[PDB]
């Protein structure tokens, strides 16, 4: 830096566009010695840097990819390096406007720091720390990671301002997608043969909730079968999503069946009405914010049982399907709605049955009946030891970790919600002006040390 | 509940109060056999537990007895032509034996519209069991991490 | 402690057992390890280190 032929520029970049700071980053591995050394360069370049240039400092200048080295560090998932940044106090007194702690007042026993939120919720700006913490880092240490010490704040300060508010309107938002079914339901004309002809006005608008109803069905239907291949319990605790997809699957039903002309529709229809409003009776908890270990349960209790009742229904389909194929001389195209008719009942045990005769191969009808049990009782039993085999050795961490991700990751998707005009207006942080103003959060602490 | 039950059968009319009463006399010189415990000091892990077991099956009776009466009220509102006031007194009779897998049905004809009424028993069946399954997850979900 | 035994256990007897499968023609093929000179060479195997002591 400094020396009498020619000196070396700080802010020069590489062909990745990376600064000095960034390759100080990309090998800060997160050991004892390493998390040492990288923070006294760190403090000792961008002094050199303000003491040399006083108008430009080090952390300003970007990358290919536009990325501070705070930016950087969230994403090859660095620990020592980022709680530096995030302390960075200097008492040089020339690189003073780039400090990031500071000292409001500290009356005795209570110290009240200052942490200045330039970069963790970039409300105007392009990209934020906190958002590749949570949208973009596939590392492990992200749990680690959020639990730094602003960011434990910063979560909850956008929790408590937003989380009361739009759990609220999800429940009303639901209450109106019931309110518009029943009207729908009572409403009916009711003859006996559906469809209807749609070109009565008021007959028009029950119409239209139709819409309402079958597409929200849809749409939630669609995305958790992609989330599967590829349980916010915050709110609403994992049951009801389970709950709520039953609830989808009776409304596509239902929208078949009067349009294949039965008009035995109207049971499916208010039965799914009945548990609509009982479906009511989860909004009563109100909002949980301590992770218990039932959390990451019910994702998998979500996950098999609909693989439970898809390896179910395929194989009904598939062993009726079969039994059509076994018939060489004409057999007929009805034949197939009564070997599925009659393959249902035997599970159930109505012994309601059309074709199938158990006196008549009474040793093969058992033997398939039996191991049809079997099967059953070891995917049953796959429940159990997918839970068992689950709730024993790392759910004692990942309980809580998972739970801490769940919480940032929900409240940045509420975030990206609102507009750029309600963003401003319950945006935490102050204007504090110090030294020669920017918005910064207020921190209190307690310490009775420090005499 | 079999006292508060019985306490209506009589006062309807209906006389056969008496199979109830002394059903739950049986229960209450059975129920004695937990004083031959003596008393407990030392605390086990399970007492935790059936709080929890005693939270969700009083849950678990009310969303079972709210749903056959809201299912039942359901159907008595499909019918638009007169329908009888007696009707519902069948619906929610031949709504309980189909769960208990009695058959002795009187209204509802499995042979009229076969391809629904399975439908909708195997949904039923799916709805129960995964609420038996939240029983087992919030004891599984609990015995793990701090109930130490 | 055991299931992150026999998991370790169990991963290790599989791979040799589909060592054995294969003749001994396509076995040295896909033989890790290479050969660099040392001394007055051999079949040895790169390992990478990181270490900020020594100094």
């Amino acid at each position: 830096t400094e020396n009498a032929h020619k000196k070396a520029d700080i802010r020069r970049q590489d062909s990745r566009g990376n600064t000095v700071l960034h390759a100080l980053v990309a090998i800060a591995d997160n050991t004892r010695e390493n998390t040492k050394f990288v923070t006294k360069v760190y403090d000792l370049l961008v002094i050199k840097c303000v003491k040399l240039y006083p108008d430009s400092s080090l952390e300003a200048i970007f990358n290919n990819d536009s990325m501070s080295p705070l930016m950087m560090a969230a994403k090859l998932g660095k620990i020592g390096i980022f709680q530096h940044i995030i302390r960075l106090e200097i008492k040089d007194e020339e690189a003073r406007h780039l400090s990031r702690k500071f000292r409001d007042w500290a009356y005795g026993p209570v110290y009240s720091s200052l942490y200045d939120l330039s970069m963790l919720d970039t409300c105007g700006e392009e990209v934020s720390v906190l958002e590749i913490l949570v949208y973009n880092s596939k590392v492990e240490n992200r749990h680690e990671m959020l639990a730094v010490e602003p960011i434990n704040e910063l979560l909850r300060d956008k929790w408590q301002k937003f989380g009361a508010v739009s759990f609220y309107i999800s429940v009303v938002s639901y209450l109106i997608a019931m309110i518009i079914f029943t009207l729908i339901a009572y409403y009916r004309p009711m003859d006996g043969t559906p469809p209807y002809p749609y070109r009565t006005t008021m007959d028009y608008m029950r119409l239209a909730g139709e819409i309402v109803t079958l597409l929200t069905g849809v749409v939630f239907f669609i995305t958790n079968i992609k989330d599967l291949f590829m349980v916010n319990s915050l709110f609403i605790d994992g049951s009801f999503q389970l709950l709520y997809f039953i609830y989808s699957v009776l409304v596509i039903i239902t929208a078949v069946l009067y349009l294949v002309g039965i008009e035995s529709y109207l049971a499916v229809m208010v039965f799914a009405l009945v548990l609509g409003w009982m479906n009511a009776l989860y909004f009563t908890r109100g909002l949980k914010l301590t992770g218990t270990y039932s959390i990451m349960l019910q994702k998998i209790l979500f996950k098999d049982l609909f693989r439970f009742l898809l390896v179910y229904l395929l194989f009904m389909i598939g062993y009726a399907s079969a039994l059509v194929s076994l018939l060489n001389p004409c057999r007929d195209s009805s034949t197939f709605s009564k070997f599925l008719l009659d393959l249902f009942k035997l599970t159930i045990g109505m012994g309601d049955l059309e074709m199938i005769n158990s006196a008549k191969y009474p040793a093969v009808f058992i033997i398939l009946l039996v191991t049809y049990i079997i099967l059953t009782f070891v995917l049953l039993l796959n429940m159990l030891i997918a839970l068992m085999g689950e709730t024993v050795g790392q759910v004692s961490k990942e309980s809580k970790q998972i739970w801490k991700l769940q919480w940032a990751t929900t409240i940045l998707d509420i975030e990206r919600s609102f507009p750029v005009c309600m963003r401003k207006a319950f945006r935490s942080g102050e204007m504090v002006t110090v030294g020669k103003r920017r918005w910064c959060f207020r921190v209190d602490e307690v310490n009775w040390s420090h005499w």
